[PDB]
């Protein structure tokens, strides 16, 4: 259960609680946990057989994956390569530049660190080997499951959590099946006749990852670019969301500094013809990675020669298994994506079907577990399924999580216990769904037309669930019906519609559905028109905020603006359709006001604080919806409600990452009757919440909030702001919204504050934040402040103690710095509302990151933080609120 | 503390809900219910809190056997409801809310209570309901006044109120603001009187500010004028009407109503006893000048609130359809 799960069993231990009720640490004892943990006792354990551990930059990464059971039997699982230069580089597996030697020395050292510490399961041991002789060192070790982990299990097919799990029961390896080949013992070391590449998925410090799976290092490594995000095409010298390079670039500095975009500042440096001896001194990048990536640019440079009478087989073959789509082809030969297919089947040039099997086909598999490659002469598997294909999510990033995990699961499993046949597609390795076990069929691929209509017409799908896995699968749903696909339910014709923009629009006119108004523009001058006919602030869609016309001047370097009323809430409509007419649906409202990002918000469920009559209007505007686009499938309309004024903001025609919280506060799982609806199973309508009879729980609210949320500081210079990003899911039942709160904010990990609150506002803010302030105060908190805001609060009446700026700690004795006071606990919450005083940005940003670095909640919505205020005015102790309840209806 | 109350009024036959209307008062409970302003449908009750409302007059309907009209009354906190009491009669707001919903609710009870058989098909039976989505409706008292505890048991200024005006709006606000005018007040537009309790400011200064926006100047006795002040909320300090005497500098507060400078005396309750005879006179002052006066905080606030949604005058009224 990662570190947090860690942490606990092991302070159990040491409090003498597993002692006490008899409880036995299965595995790994505890006592070898701490050494692996604490960087002393490891370093005192490895001397004792002669391993040690100064810079290593430059230095090889490698990492085993290593299983030991309990009759001391061990067996390295994967081996893995760091390209670049802690989880957030770009990963092959297997390693590809070590010798004989090298390779065996370090596994030879892996497992006798792993005997000497006792491991008992599984174990990660990374080194840094010198890249021109045998020296290495440890950097260390994990004996806990982890990404590393997971990414060899994906990458092997050896299903590590699983046989780590049987391991603790003191079963040994060779008593123990391999689920891939069926015939064998978990007790061997797999062999991959194909290579894996890992990279992590930036915030366009990782928030994601993807995984490929190609024949040559140059297939796997394009694949898994693209896979990383739809406006990267493969490996080359531009940058993803078509932006273009500075002219001021220092080319030099950027190789020389690890970040998101450095692969594609490589490709140019290639391109502009910097050395390859350079580029490695610069990247630390192995020179042999270098040479595959110029073999890729020459493959471009041979293309943009030829046209399509000119190409030949043997060309095109050889850009395909290198790993070039359609689409990169396209650009150089002067052609579209679709006539580049066309001319590449004509040829009869298409990828194979293989097998991950563990073993490089040494033993016949029976693994549903596939890849698609270029590089092959025959199909692994059959075609006679004809399955139901259900694309997945593509790597999590920010508003883009687990909840299409958990989507995807419950879809696929409706479908297998309606005994229909299914061919699971996606490339995130940290997903449960991607579970061979199952579905019938699954594909670790890219979700790309090209890459899922190779599959789709090799499989002879019978159809193709696109409303499941979030924004990827649904843009595809009109290229895919143009290309012979049958989309399930909702017609791709009527996802067009409904999420162009104009259109849905004058279809809220002609149906009276408010909106928000709203303009495309092209001209800056035309922005300037549109503000000052309906006031500032104004939002911006490329979400961003606009307070002035100087503001809007900057973000130019087709865009949406929309004006959000002030002060409205947020509600957001989880529904099904079917034929038009809604047949399940959950309404819920956001803690925040509106305008804040709605993917962020904290929901609750049912509403809190929204009129009737709006929700009635709520209602009415969604049948209208579900009528007007035939919705046959899941879908979600986003609304802005102030007192009895309702208006529509959007709505997206699939499933929404809310679908599983409304799923299981209502006790009805929304995404099962979905994927019912949409393959023509039918559904009795008289226990689900239709608009006609809703389901409201009246003896509990549920509430829905980030697991983690973190602060980003524009540096980008667009304009000087502090934002929040956030990511994952906490949800939580309650008698009230207020100890729904109060749970999940234990379910965070956080300990409900007590002690001293640190209050950071907008000087603007003030009138309208002294009620709170009062209010935490008289519920026993000290007040701690920045001097101006503490001097405010005071000769108001409110007590409070003044604090330094991080910026001027050591300008006054006499204040108190707030890194001390969160330390010394004196401080254990902290407020730090929205402030666009330029002057204060930074500090405010470093105030964020060291509540958050210190494990102590932060609040920066004011709303958020009046339900906190609220909260512990009604509570009490913490085991009280989780006590026992039965929640149902 | 900080309760909502709402208001159950319905018709039962043979212990069954066959009508019901829930309404919420826009002040905090605790203040008496009989002069509460009421809104119908509900604003800013949960909807998990309206289902406990509605299972409990189910119950409650059914334990007594009910044939005829009934009212119950709830405090309502978050999620947390509670029964106040129940009256087995029609209550004060049978009218309204069968204008407002377009069924007549004395009607259906007489008809249940002589046996005369009754089409629950189009009531709004717990079931399903009518819940107005176009409009909102406002009930108020015609005329409030204050009076004062000169009797000695203690020393307090209560209001006490009369007669009924009933309004639909597109909203609440706008309701408020018909409710106001058709009371016979002019809506305020120039100045006005702010009188609060010391330990009250914090939770005050918002609205202060809010109102000083829209371009109220504001009017307080001397204290609560320098604390505005001091917190960049202009104003303009004022006498208590016992101390004219004491400072001719400071202006007088029957003299500022008269010139027509405070069109609106917020007066918010306040226990020292020390300024109880001064709030009641400055109350007395405003209700015989014919100036609206606000005695409650929520009411302050979608006083507040209204104004900053509205512009003229006309334009409310102006030949709207509700149904």
């Amino acid at each position: 259960g990662g570190q947090t799960a860690l942490n606990c069993g092991v302070e159990l231990f040491k409090r003498g609680v597993l002692k006490e009720y008899g409880v036995k640490v299965l595995g790994t004892s505890v006592e070898s946990i701490m050494a692996t943990e604490d960087r002393q006792l490891f370093s005192d354990k490895l001397n004792e057989i002669n391993e040690k551990i100064k810079s290593v930059t430059g230095w090889k990464e490698i990492e085993y994956e290593v299983v030991r059971d309990a009759d001391d039997n061990c067996v390295t699982v994967c081996n893995m390569e760091n390209v670049d230069a802690t989880g957030d580089s770009v990963v092959v597996a297997p390693a590809q530049t070590l010798s004989n030697a090298e390779f065996q020395m370090l596994r030879r050292t892996s497992i006798n660190v792993v005997r000497h510490l006792g491991i008992v399961g599984e174990c990660n041991i990374q080194f840094a080997l010198h890249p021109t002789s045998m020296e290495y060192c440890i950097i260390e070790v994990n004996a806990r499951l982890s990404r590393s982990s997971a990414l060899a299990s994906k990458a092997t097919g050896y299903p590590l959590a699983f046989i780590a799990a049987k391991i603790a029961l003191g079963i040994p390896l060779p008593e123990i099946k391999n689920v891939v080949s069926g015939k064998t013992s978990a007790c061997f070391e797999p062999s991959l006749d194909y290579m894996v590449t890992k990279i992590p998925r930036w915030d366009l410090k990782s928030v994601g990852e993807v995984m490929a799976i190609g024949r040559t290092f140059e297939e796997s490594f394009q694949k898994a670019l693209r896979m990383c995000h739809p406006s990267i095409e493969g490996f080359t010298p531009r940058l993803p969301m078509n932006k273009e390079w500075p002219s001021n670039l220092d080319l030099r500095k950027e190789l020389s500094e690890p970040s998101s975009t450095r692969i594609y500042a490589i490709a140019k440096a290639i391109d502009d013809n910097m050395s390859l001896d350079e580029i490695e001194k610069l990247t630390y990048i192995d020179k042999w990675f270098l040479y595959k990536m110029r073999d890729i640019l020459n493959m471009e440079k041979t293309l943009k020669g030829l046209n399509s009478e000119s190409m030949t087989e043997e060309t095109l073959k050889r850009a395909k298994e290198i790993g070039f789509s359609d689409k990169q082809i396209s650009k150089c030969l002067g052609l579209t994506e679709a006539q580049t297919r066309e001319l590449r089947l004509k040829k009869n040039i298409h990828p194979w079907v293989k097998q991950i099997d563990t073993l490089a086909a040494e033993y016949p598999s029976v693994t549903n577990y596939l890849y698609v490659t270029y590089n092959g002469q025959e199909h692994d598997v059959n075609f006679d399924d004809h399955g139901m294909m259900v694309l997945g999510c593509g790597p999590y990033h920010i508003g883009s999580s687990v909840e299409f995990d958990w989507c995807a699961v419950s879809s696929i499993r409706t479908l297998r216990q309606l005994g229909k046949k299914t061919v699971v597609v996606n490339c995130n390795p940290e997903t449960v769904s991607t579970d061979f076990d199952e579905c019938d069929k699954l594909y670790f691929e890219e979700l790309s037309l090209e890459r899922i209509l190779d599959i789709y017409h090799q499989e002879a799908c019978g159809g193709c669930i696109i409303s499941v896995g979030g924004q990827i699968p649904n843009n595809l749903a009109v290229p895919l019906y143009k290309n012979g696909v049958k989309i399930m339910g909702t017609s791709p014709l009527q996802i067009d519609r409904a999420e162009d923009r104009s259109i849905f629009s004058a279809v809220l006119d002609e149906l009276k559905v408010a909106q928000a108004p709203w303009k495309a523009v092209n001209t800056l001058n035309e922005a300037l028109e549109f503000a000052k006919s309906v006031d500032y602030p104004c939002l911006l869609r490329p979400m961003n905020v606009v307070f002035s016309e100087d503001e809007m001047k900057k973000f130019l370097e087709p865009v949406v603006l929309t004006k959000f009323v002030e002060g409205a809430r947020e509600v957001e409509m989880d529904a099904v359709g079917k034929d038009g007419r809604v047949i399940s649906h959950a309404i819920s409202e956001h803690v925040e006001d509106a305008g804040v990002h709605s993917g962020d918000a904290t929901l609750m469920l049912p509403t809190q604080t929204i009129s009737q009559g709006a929700i009635e209007k709520v209602k009415d505007a969604t049948r209208k919806i579900a009528k007007a686009f035939a919705i046959s499938g899941p879908f979600n309309v986003q609304f802005l409600v102030k007192g009895n004024d309702v208006l529509v903001i959007e709505c997206n025609l699939r499933a929404s990452r809310s679908f599983p919280f409304v799923s299981k506060t209502l006790g009805v799982d929304f995404i099962d009757v979905a994927t019912k609806v949409m393959i023509g199973e039918n559904v009795d309508e008289k226990h689900l919440p239709t608009l006609d009879h809703p389901i409201i729980p009246a003896d509990y609210v549920a509430i829905k909030a980030p697991m983690f949320s973190w602060p980003r500081l524009r540096d980008a210079d667009p304009i000087l702001r502090c934002e929040m990003a956030s990511t994952g899911e906490v949800a939580c039942f309650g008698e009230g919204i207020h100890t729904a709160f109060l749970k999940a904010m234990l379910s965070t990990g956080f300990k409900i504050p007590q002690k001293g609150i640190l209050i950071g506002i907008q000087q603007s803010f003030r009138p309208r934040f002294l009620g709170v302030a009062e209010q935490l105060h008289n519920e026993g908190f000290k007040l701690f402040a920045t001097e101006a805001t503490s001097d405010w609060l005071n000769a108001n009446n409110v007590p409070a103690t003044p604090v330094a700026w991080p910026s001027q700690e050591g300008q006054n004795p006499s204040l108190s710095s707030i890194r001390k006071l969160i330390r010394d606990g004196s401080i254990d919450l902290v407020i730090n509302l929205p402030n666009n005083n330029t002057k204060f940005v930074h500090d405010n940003y470093v105030i964020r990151r060291t509540a958050v670095d210190s494990g102590i909640p932060l609040l920066t919505n004011f709303q958020v933080t009046k339900l906190f205020a609220e909260a512990v005015q009604k509570s009490r102790d913490s085991k009280s609120l989780f006590h026992y309840r039965q929640y149902s209806a």
